[PDB]
């Protein structure tokens, strides 16, 4: 029963661009750094490139005075492989003592994936750094 966010943070630690496809909040909105009331475009990371060594930042939040959670998708896509998706991901915190979920989807095997920061027991979901690095085949 507390205010409910996520911080997505993408870390390409590989050589090979990655990019960011079909960001959407279902429940809550996205908003700047630092500001969980202060919403922003998906259109400010939407089709957006993460170079090698670049981290970008991704803020949800729930509506904390409806006692709303938040909940999204997005995906990685490979632009040097006409946007094939790299992986599917999904996000749910639920306002309360409600457990949550974080979900790491689909197959590509050019790709490693690694995440960690979670937080699945009741509170807010957090802020989950998601590794990427383009190994091949
Ligand atoms: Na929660």
């Amino acid at each position: 029963a507390y205010a409910q966010w996520v911080i997505i943070i993408i870390h390409n630690v590989g050589s090979q661009d990655v990019k960011i496809k079909n960001l959407k909040a279902s429940w809550g909105k996205l908003h700047a750094d630092g500001d969980k009331d202060a919403e922003v475009s998906a259109s400010n990371y939407e089709g957006k490139i993460v170079k090698p060594d670049e981290k970008l930042q991704i803020n949800a939040s729930g509506r904390s005075d409806a006692a709303e959670g938040t909940t999204g998708t997005f995906d990685l896509v490979d632009p040097a492989d006409g946007d094939k998706q790299v992986r599917h991901f999904y996000w749910d915190s639920p306002w309360g003592s409600k457990t949550n979920t974080w979900t790491v989807s689909g197959s590509n095997t050019k790709w490693m994936i690694e995440y960690s920061g979670q937080n699945l027991d009741s509170g807010a979901l957090g802020t989950i750094t998601v590794d990427t690095l383009k190994k091949g085949n």
